């Protein structure tokens, strides 16, 4: 049998053209080969797999016939609530809208607690021997992805509470013996297909909302209302309200590492304001704000695309793939000199003549949330280093003290940061590897964590985040690991040995799940899955990225139809075109620590990396 038995049914229903693409990708997959071939073939594989996913793995949630009529030329800026982007759909990507799906839901209402979330958290997730990424990915990279993810997606909660209790078998090992939390809000779609959906309370667009705000009350209170600028402290750190909450884009459940990135991008936005005002002296505060928001949001997307993701997926094929999405396969030189040439492959997703949503209204999806659950990236302790110290024996800035990262989280974390300062915090994060996405690497401070309200204030009910994450994936009807793979046209595991070569992992998984591979939780599978050389993430998670990372550029009017000098200003567009990574942004505002200590090409590498 040519095709895997579990994929024969879908194969039989494919069009001739899809059959060809599927057989091509499946030929590599059966032999685990896509990542083991030269770049050009790897890219052909990825584009072919992407096309298939775009056809089979974009599902609308809620009615797609959103009528609300408007002229795109009336909205040549990124709106505060994310409305008025898609010319055919005023609601697409705005706050308080349904998460879409990449796969048909799997009802787990009778198995929400099977196996027990505390057991999973305690036996499979809880950090044992600490594992890091070596030189590949530092703590700035861990902060970056939260700065992205806690901004991109936040599920609307039910006002009521439920609680779960640690079972006898693991209670003595649980930092919390029970905890309360709010269920995810279920809302009827009133539609033909999927009946129930959940709401994203953030915008789905690349719009820098981590810095610009979610809401009409801080979105305003973040602005100086002079020269388009945003509010920042004299130490280069965020200002704070009397209740201790940071004055930035309403990122709840944050830590000091995210706060310094918000602060850095506030300065970036303000510097963009200065540059545009110099070119166009007569612009109002509102005009400058709008242009600078366009510029800064694009800088953030660009840094994520061709710097962050490139270090996350540290292979030649992936450097080429991500750069192709942004610049096109014809490359930066041609793109910058002549503009977008050809279609999405040759010229890239950025600069396409028109946005393309592939027939399905733009949204972030339930599965995009699940594959971005990367809490194990946070190390247990931070080595604080001296920005003007004598180089140590390793030629690093010398260590001053170890700090428990638990002390750097949330409101108390904002306090500690105000005593540390930007340079020390940033340098220290730059010189330390982040945690690896593997089993037994989930920080203890997450297992008795104070969660926050929407307004950023502390809730009185601590949570075991690891237990809750496992619960959330089930609660939200996201398929479990093996079915999740099948739905992405990936070969399922037959036994635990297919998942990982770690004997201890196998034995521990067997003790909890038995030999039922269909029971394995998604999060557990994503962490345990044997990794591609250079990949910080599982191949399973990567498959959602293939689809969704492309989509977030291609579906956006401001990265396509309106990615031009007229919309951004000439100086604004040049600012985007000449910024290649986080290094460039840090260098703009902190050239001193950059010159002295940032030796690696990417600011996301541990800063003494030899490349
Ligand atoms: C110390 C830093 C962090 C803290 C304190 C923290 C805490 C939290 C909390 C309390 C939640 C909500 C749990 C719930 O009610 O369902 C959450 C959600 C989430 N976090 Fe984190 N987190 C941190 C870092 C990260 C990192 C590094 C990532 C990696 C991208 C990440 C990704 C996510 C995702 C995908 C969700 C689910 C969002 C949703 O349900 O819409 N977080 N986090
Ligand atoms: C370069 C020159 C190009 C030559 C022309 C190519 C034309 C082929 C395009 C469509 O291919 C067909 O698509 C059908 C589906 O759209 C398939 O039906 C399959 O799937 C259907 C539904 O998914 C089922 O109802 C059918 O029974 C089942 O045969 C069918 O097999 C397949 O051949
Ligand atoms: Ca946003
Ligand atoms: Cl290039
Ligand atoms: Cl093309
Ligand atoms: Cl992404
Ligand atoms: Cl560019
Ligand atoms: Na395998
Ligand atoms: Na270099």
């Amino acid at each position: 049998g040519s095709v895997h038995p579990d994929l024969r049914d879908v194969f039989s229903k494919m069009s001739f053209f899809d059959k060809i693409g599927f057989l091509f990708i499946h030929a590599f997959d059966k032999r685990n080969l896509w990542h083991k071939v030269p770049v050009p073939i790897g890219l052909l594989y990825l584009n072919t797999r992407r096309t298939l996913l775009e056809k089979y793995n974009l599902l609308a949630v809620g009615r797609s016939s959103h009528g609300a009529l408007f002229d795109p030329k009336e909205f040549l800026y990124r709106t505060e609530d994310g409305k008025y982007n898609d010319p055919h759909n005023a609601e697409a990507g705005s706050q308080n809208t349904f998460f879409g799906r990449n796969m048909e839901p799997v009802d787990q209402q009778d198995e929400l607690m099977s196996p027990d979330p505390f057991v999973v958290a305690t036996k499979l997730l809880a950090r044992r021997e600490y594992k890091d990424t070596g030189k590949q990915f530092n703590i700035l990279a861990a902060a970056w992805i939260q700065f992205m993810v806690h901004d991109w997606m936040d599920h609307m909660e039910d006002t009521g509470q439920i609680g779960i209790t640690a079972p006898k078998e693991v209670a003595n090992e649980c930092p919390l013996k029970s905890f309360k939390f709010h269920p995810t809000k279920e809302l009827p779609t009133n539609s033909d297909g999927i009946k129930i959906g959940h709401y994203n309370i953030r915008t789905a667009w690349w719009d820098g909302s981590a810095v610009y705000g979610n809401n009409e009350e801080r979105a305003e209170k973040l602005r100086t209302y002079v020269d388009g600028k945003l509010v920042i402290g004299d130490d280069g750190l965020l200002l704070h309200k009397e209740n201790g909450v940071a004055l930035s884009g309403d990122i709840r459940n944050s830590w000091a590492g995210v706060s310094i990135l918000q602060a850095l991008f506030v300065k970036e936005h303000n510097a963009v304001c200065d540059a545009i005002k110099e070119e166009h002296p007569n612009l109002s505060d509102e005009e400058l704000y709008r242009y600078a928001k366009l510029v800064t949001s694009a800088v953030i997307a660009k840094v994520h695309t061709i710097d962050w993701t490139v270090e996350l997926l540290k292979t030649k094929t992936m450097r080429a793939a991500m750069r192709a999405n942004w610049y096109g396969l014809l490359g930066k030189k041609i793109k910058d000199t002549f503009g977008h040439i050809g279609g999405p492959i040759l010229g890239g997703l950025v600069g396409l003549k028109k946005p393309n949503n592939h027939g399905v209204p733009y949204s972030l999806t339930e599965e995009f949330t699940s594959v971005y659950r990367m809490h194990s990236l946070i190390p247990s302790t931070l080595k604080l280093r001296d920005p003007t110290g004598q180089p140590d024996a390793n030629n690093s800035p010398p260590c001053l003290e170890d700090i428990d990262i638990g002390e750097m989280i949330g409101l108390k974390g904002e306090e500690q940061l105000s005593k540390i300062g930007f340079e020390k915090q940033a340098l220290s994060m730059g010189y330390q590897a982040c945690g690896a996405l593997e089993l037994w690497n989930y920080p203890s401070f997450f297992r008795n964590l104070i969660p926050q309200n929407l307004d950023g204030t502390n809730r009185s009910d601590r949570i075991d985040l690891a237990a809750l994450e496992v619960y959330r994936d089930r609660e939200r009807s996201v398929p479990r690991y093996n079915e999740f793979r099948r739905r992405l046209f990936l070969i399922p595991i037959k036994s635990w040995e297919d998942l990982t070569s770690d004997k201890d992992a196998i034995e521990t998984i067997r003790a909890i799940y038995g030999d039922d591979v269909e029971k394995l939780d998604l999060l557990v599978g994503l962490m345990a899955e044997k990794k591609i050389k250079g990949f910080a993430i599982s191949e399973t998670a990567f498959n959602i990225f293939i689809l969704m990372a492309s989509r977030r550029l291609e579906a956006d009017r401001f990265f396509t139809s309106n990615f031009n000098e007229e919309t951004y200003t000439k100086k604004g567009m040049q600012w985007v075109k000449t910024t290649e990574g986080l290094r460039d942004v840090i260098n703009r505002h902190y050239p001193e620590i950059t010159a002295k200590w940032m030796k690696s090409s990417s600011a996301f590498s541990v800063w003494d990396a030899d490349y």
